[PDB]
């Protein structure tokens, strides 16, 4: 299938064991998809001084339509000192390794794969 339904885990910042995917834009894509297919993929809320708080390379899920039974659809943007590879519309969160942090809540998405 071309999209995937998934829930995604919302985590709280300060929660987060591991803070990003990887070393380089092209890793943290790479292992951000690897762990949304895995269902090992964890989502943090974008708010004043969450990022900073988090390791670059950055991968965003970000809305690419205006949603199937529920499931927002998103792509894939990451960052790197400012800039990013990729063209979507507007941040549902950063993305993270999941590693049995207790979620505060779900996120229903249908990622283009």
């Amino acid at each position: 299938k071309t999209h995937v339904q998934l829930s995604l885990p919302v985590l709280q910042v300060r929660d987060v064991l591991v803070r990003g995917f990887g070393d380089s834009v092209e890793e943290v894509l790479s292992e951000a998809r690897q762990h949304l297919k895995d269902g090992t993929c964890g989502l943090v809320e974008v708010e004043k001084g969450v990022l900073p708080q988090l390791e670059q390379p950055y991968v965003f899920i970000k809305r690419s339509d205006a949603a199937p039974h529920g499931h927002v659809m998103v792509e894939l943007v990451a960052e790197l000192e400012g800039i990013q590879y990729g063209r979507s519309g507007e941040t549902l969160g950063v993305l993270v390794p999941h590693v049995g942090e207790i979620p505060v809540a779900y996120r229903k998405v249908l990622l283009r794969k």
